[PDB]
Parts: structure tokens; C-alpha cells; sequence
């Protein structure tokens, strides 16, 4: 149940990682096109070009990356 609006287009999931590099795709979607994001050249050449100049940029590292998920997420849904 929602309103109509501006009507979006068809895109293909080499593209939306576009997005996902920028830090603007939501979780579900992250799973979605993460299929795709496996072993492509094609994807690998749209992820490097951003990375050309949001990576660029010294003194912005990281030492600590920790892997670890809520436990009260991803309730009992269906
Ligand atoms: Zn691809």
C-alpha cells in the first residue's frame, strides 16, 4: 500500500554496486545483487573507478575490523 510517484527504470546488478561503494544500498538489497558481485570483471572495473576517488585520500585507514551481528535482528517473519 503506497502512493504513485516518480516511476524508476530497469538496472542490472553489475551497476548497483555503484551504490553499494558509494555506502547507500540497504542489507536485503546487499544480499540481492552480492550474488553477482562474485568473481566478474565487468564488476570489478565499475567498483575500482570509485574507489580511483573515494579511496584516494591518505591519513583515512583502518586497523580493528570485527565481524559480529545483533542477535535480536532478523525476527521470527515469513
Ligand atoms: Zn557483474
Amino acid at each position: 500500500l503506497v502512493p504513485r510517484g516518480s516511476h524508476m527504470m530497469s538496472s542490472s546488478p553489475c551497476d548497483q554496486l555503484q551504490s553499494f561503494a558509494d555506502g547507500d544500498l540497504p542489507p536485503m538489497e546487499a544480499q540481492a545483487f552480492g550474488q553477482h558481485l562474485a568473481d566478474c570483471e565487468k564488476c570489478q572495473v565499475e567498483l575500482t573507478r570509485l574507489l580511483q576517488l573515494d579511496q584516494l585520500g591518505r591519513g583515512y585507514i583502518e586497523r580493528h575490523g570485527p565481524v559480529d551481528i545483533p542477535w535480536h535482528a532478523l525476527p521470527r517473519n515469513r
